[PDB]
């Protein structure tokens, strides 16, 4: 969940917004209520802003379709789906905005940092706030170029690495790293961007690189996830697997953390307010977490039933 900005004042304003997982677009769709105000493109796009008369995900897609009166930018559809910005304007309970919160301490983006390289060449920076911060630079049979290059970015204390730049500097400094430094080569990732310096970070930037990296962090987390319930399974320990038994959990509000595999909400939300116990879950301070079934971690929760949990007792006694 990123919040691009908000300009509330005595808690009511608008919020800019982009639902960046499943959980995000599963949270916006209570969030958002009939009656607030949602601006978003849609359609030579043109970003309109409708009173919101409905509220409601689509069955065939991970998809919130919101709908209604036009009022500013007749009647129209918005649609949200993750990566897409949207504002939102109403009068803000807390609630919405403790989740908010929370949505964005859930989406919390690793220290990550930039390195544009070219022969004898090289100018590393750090992502903050303002954008790409610069932390060093370096320049020029052997090179040795980058023994110096690896030895300050392994000094300068991050996690993730975007290795660009012209040629195959970036390429042969990747492989100089997979052989010198494993550890800071199995979180890097060399991208086709060919600019150098203040440029380059622009560039990188504008592809979204940062966006994909993300991505991994998150599917990353759900793996663990469905680690920690195997690791359960085994040892028969805290954990729920198949509606029925984690239905069962529930009735005890032993739910820690609830895991679902988004095929699974399309399917029964046909059948029962499925949603429902998603807000009990977290009512009961109770973690959600979506996974989508287009990756491996929901398609092995599906392979257990769709829907599982990892407990804070016991409960089949």
């Amino acid at each position: 969940m990123q919040i691009v900005e908000e300009n509330l004042r005595d808690n009511e304003g608008e919020i800019k917004l982009i639902p960046e997982t499943l959980d995000d677009l599963w949270h916006l769709r209570f969030i958002i209520e009939k009656g607030d105000v949602v601006f978003a493109t849609t359609k030579v796009t043109v970003r309109l802003g409708i009173e919101v008369e409905k509220v409601e995900f689509h069955r065939f897609a991970n998809r919130l379709r919101v709908s209604g009166k036009i009022v500013a930018g007749g009647y129209h559809t918005l649609n949200i789906t993750v990566g897409k910005e949207l504002s939102i304007i109403k009068k803000w309970k807390p609630e919405q905005l403790e989740r908010l919160r929370r949505a964005v301490e859930d989406s919390n983006r690793p220290e990550i940092v930039m390195l544009t390289i070219e022969e004898g060449y090289a100018v590393a920076g750090v992502l903050r706030q303002w954008g790409v911060e610069e932390i060093f630079e370096e320049r020029m049979s052997r090179k040795e170029f980058f023994g110096e290059v690896a030895a300050k970015l392994e000094s300068f204390d991050f996690k993730y690495l975007i290795v660009a730049g012209p040629g195959f500097a970036k390429n042969d400094f990747l492989d100089f790293l997979k052989e010198r430094y494993p550890e800071m080569a199995k979180n890097a990732v060399v991208v086709d961007v060919s600019s150098v310096g203040s440029r380059g970070f622009i560039e990188i930037l504008k592809r979204r690189v940062v966006d994909k990296i993300v991505g991994e962090v998150r599917l990353a987390e759900e793996a663990e996830y469905i680690d920690r319930l195997l690791e359960g399974i085994a040892k028969g320990e805290r954990v729920a697997y198949g509606l029925d038994e984690v239905r069962e959990a529930h009735n005890y509000r032993a739910i820690e953390v609830l895991l679902v595999a988004d095929e699974f909400l399309l399917e029964e939300r046909e059948k029962w307010d499925v949603d429902g116990l998603l807000r009990e879950v977290e009512e009961s301070g109770g973690k959600v977490v979506i996974m989508s079934t287009e990756f491996e971690p929901g398609k092995r929760l599906m392979s257990l039933g769709g829907i599982a949990a990892l407990l804070r007792f016991n409960v089949k006694g």
